């Protein structure tokens, strides 16, 4: 039985890579994570930082969530990110990914006792 708080960890944690270097990255990390059943997962974030230090964010900078809640924090520093965003020939059951590489402050939704990530707001 899968919690938020776990599924946060499957859909975006890699602690595991420091960076995404090959175009081929999400591809293979979106049918791994189990995120293209039924259809294919659009939009996906990726973080290659260790679990503590994510979770160290839920006490860092509070701001307002996209849906206008108030329990989201921003990580003072940039972490090393990789987007996965569909191509315009991507087709179910051929999904198809973008890799993008980079250095963003994360802003995640934080929730119960412990306090920790169980949504991937945006990145900025």
């Amino acid at each position: 039985k899968e919690t938020a708080a776990a599924k946060f960890e499957r859909q975006h944690m890699d602690s595991s890579t420091s960076a995404a270097s090959s175009s081929n990255y999400c591809n293979q990390m979106m049918k791994s994570r189990n995120l293209t059943k039924d259809r294919c997962k659009p939009v996906n974030t990726f973080v290659h930082e260790s679990l503590a230090d994510v979770q160290a964010v839920c006490s860092q900078k509070n701001v307002a969530c996209k849906n206008g809640q108030t329990n989201c924090y921003q990580s003072y520093s940039t972490m090393s990110i990789t987007d996965c965003r569909e191509t315009g020939s991507s087709k179910y059951p051929n999904c198809a990914y973008k890799t993008t590489q980079a250095n963003k402050h994360i802003i995640v939704a934080c929730e119960g006792n412990p306090y920790v990530p169980v949504h991937f707001d945006a990145s900025v």
